[PDB]
Formats: structure tokens, sequence, C-alpha cells
């Protein structure tokens, strides 16, 4: 039968690498979607959308029809411009960044998760993680992105991180793995998971 | 717009795993296809199946409506069992093993391509090299297959080659990609190649 994996846009390419890798092996079609991390949940629940796997970092325990496992941690970062305002304090609080622009990530449905809930009244959205930084190397204001997109960025200087003092080296973040309850009687599956585990441990 | 890519069973998994860790960067879904090397070709023709890339050993320059590049090689052998006849003999041309049975991979719409048109004329038809190696292994004939499948079966004695007075090393032969000519207008795609390519030549 038919399989449709779908992985967040916080989530590395090359993990989806290594999960197509793994579960062609055992299959015939593998259909790999990217979705803004705000977008993922809303789309499994759609009976409309077939979605076998999905691999995102929003939580959620209520999600009926599949379950759920761990697969590992991504990493994310608050960056903003390098002259951007609150790089001179060393010590900026929640209540210090409420107060200054966020480029958060708008849903489509207008819900917004308690992961993705904006943390400043004066936010700006956007729908991918592309605008949010052509807005924040602008100095438009802060956001949170995944490692794998502020990784150049800083270390070439064009790119400011703004969570050290909240959690040193990054704010780590779970990946979660939601899957349909017919996918549990199935090796590939769990040989799926032991790799897709092994492999988000290894960008560490 | 929707991406479907084809890889024929002749090119080993982790390949697809690269090509996908590549393309999802610069698109929304990609849907990876797995087929006999014997039905690669066929699918792509059928308009009905909307395949805008096909990677896979078979040859044809008429194709239509595609395009077509190499990326690099792969791998057979002409593998048999241990106990085979004709591995006492360490000089079988192709008119011996043309008197002995090989297990070929058929295809759905009969035809058989000059590639995979079978040596011998004692044939027995299968559609996977799953099968073709349940057979071999149990001394039903012989066969050509990928190196990464009669890889391990090769290195601890379940199956001996015999393809090295004709090409020592195995059968080298090219894995090639045809394209639909609308992708010829796309940076990624000249991305994807030039990472297949040092794709596969690691495989070496
Ligand atoms: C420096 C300190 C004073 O400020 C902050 C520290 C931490 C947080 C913070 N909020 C929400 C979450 C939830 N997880 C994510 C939310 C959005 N996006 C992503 C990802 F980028 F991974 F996709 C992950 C994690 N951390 C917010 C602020 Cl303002
Ligand atoms: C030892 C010698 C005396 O015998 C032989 C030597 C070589 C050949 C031979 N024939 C066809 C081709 C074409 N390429 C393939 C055909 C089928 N399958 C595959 C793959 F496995 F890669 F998918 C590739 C290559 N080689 C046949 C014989 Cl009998």
């Amino acid at each position: 039968r038919n399989l449709r994996v779908l992985l967040d846009t916080a989530i590395p390419p090359s993990f989806c690498d290594t999960v197509s890798s793994v579960l062609l092996d055992d299959f015939n079609m593998v259909s790999l979607i990217r979705t803004s991390p705000a977008d993922s949940l809303a789309t499994i629940k759609q009976d409309n959308a077939e979605i076998d796997i999905a691999i995102t970092i929003d939580e959620e325990l209520k999600i009926s029809r599949f379950n759920q496992c761990v697969l590992g941690y991504t990493k994310a970062f608050v960056v903003a411009h390098p002259q951007h305002p609150l790089c001179n304090a060393s010590l900026h609080s929640i209540a210090s960044l409420a107060n200054y622009r966020q480029i958060s990530l708008g849903s489509r449905s207008g819900q917004h998760s308690n992961l993705l809930r904006p943390v400043s009244d004066k936010v700006l959205f956007v729908e991918n993680f592309d605008d949010m930084l052509r807005l924040v190397e602008a100095g438009v204001g802060w956001g949170i992105a995944p490692h794998y997109f502020v990784e150049e960025r800083l270390r070439n200087g064009t790119l400011a991180v703004l969570s050290e003092l909240y959690e040193p080296g990054g704010i780590d973040t779970k990946v979660y793995c939601y899957y349909n309850t017919a996918l549990e009687s199935e090796r590939s599956f769990l040989r799926f998971l032991e790799s897709a585990r092994q492999r988000l441990r290894e960008l560490g």
C-alpha cells in the first residue's frame, strides 16, 4: 500500500534523508511532505489527507486515530540582527523580549498551539522560516528558528543569538513521531524508529 | 507543485536517501517510487503516471517528452548457488550459461528490453530480486543481481559469483536519470544532479 510521511520545517532535511533510505527498502511508495510546525498537527487530523506518519515538534496527547512516540531532539535559537537592541543587554528576560516585535509562524487555521503561540504582544506572522529570517536579518524583529536555518548565518555573523542565559547551547525541543495505529503491526516501522532515533542523535 | 521520483530496484536504497535529502529543501512534496528495472521505462512513458524524474539502469534514447542524463554507475553480479555446477569451471562462456536456467526479471507488459532480455533459452521469470534470490539460493538457476542484494549473501558464502572472467569486480552498469523538460529551468535539479552523482561515486 501507499505511505505518506510528513516532516515539519523545524526538522532538518538530512533527517528525511535517512527516513526514506529505510522505509523504501520495505515499501513501494513513500511520499515526503513538508509543513510549517504550526500547520503540522492540523494537517494530520484531517482524515482527508491520509497521513500515515508525521514527524514534528508540536505537542498534543489528544490526537485521535493516531499514536505517539519520541524520536529525539532538534535544536532552536532565538535570533535577531547582530546590531539588534537586545544584544547590548546580556540579561534580557521573557518580559523584556515580549515588548519587542517577534516574527512568529502564523497558522493557516488561525489557531496557535501552546508551543508556537507567540511570546510577544507585538507580532508579525509569517508562514515559513525563510521569510521569518528575511525580516529578522533586516532588523524588523526577533524569532525562534531551527539550528539548521540559522547555522551559516550565525557562523558568518549575519545573525546573533539571544537564547544563551535561557538555555546554553540552544533550546532543545523534542521531535515527536505520530503514527497511525495500523503500522503498529510491522517490523520496518520499528526498524525505522530505531534508525530515525540514532539519526537525530548523530546531529549533535 | 508536486514531484514524483522513480527508482528502480537495481539502485540501492541509500541512494534515494540522498535524493530526498536534497529535493525536499527546495520542494513541498517528493514521492519516491520503486519498480523492477524491467518496468521502470514502461512506467514513465504512461502519461497517466505523472512521473517527473526516473532513475534506472534501462536504456532508451527514443523516450519522448523527457530528457536524459547519466548519474554514475551501480554494480551487478552473475550469482548462483555455491555448489551450482558452473563454479567447478572457472571458464564458463555466454554460450555455456545459455544452456542453464536463468532467473530473469519478467516485465508486466511482456516486452523485454535489450538490457534485461534474458540470455538463456531456459528462463523462469520473476518480478523482483527477492524472489530471484529465493530461487537461486535453492539452486534452481543463476541470475544477474545488484551488488547491494548479493552483498551479504556473497560474504557469508550463501551465494557465489560467476562473473569475474567476464568483468572482474562485477558488471558495472550505467545508472541513468530521465527527467521531464520543465525541470530544465531550475537550480535544485542541477543541485540534485551534482549531489546524486557524487552519491553514486561514494558507493565504490
Ligand atoms: C531567551 C528567553 C528570554 O526568551 C525565550 C526563550 C525560549 C522561548 C521558547 N518558546 C517556545 C518554545 C517551544 N518550542 C519552539 C517554539 C517555536 N519554534 C520552535 C522551532 F524553532 F524549533 F521550530 C520551537 C521554546 N522556547 C521563547 C523565548 Cl522569547
Ligand atoms: C559471465 C558471463 C559469461 O555471463 C554474463 C555476463 C554479463 C551478462 C550481462 N547481461 C546483461 C547486462 C545488462 N545489465 C543488467 C542486466 C540485468 N540485470 C542487471 C542488474 F542486476 F544490474 F539489475 C543489469 C549485463 N551483463 C550476462 C551474462 Cl550471462
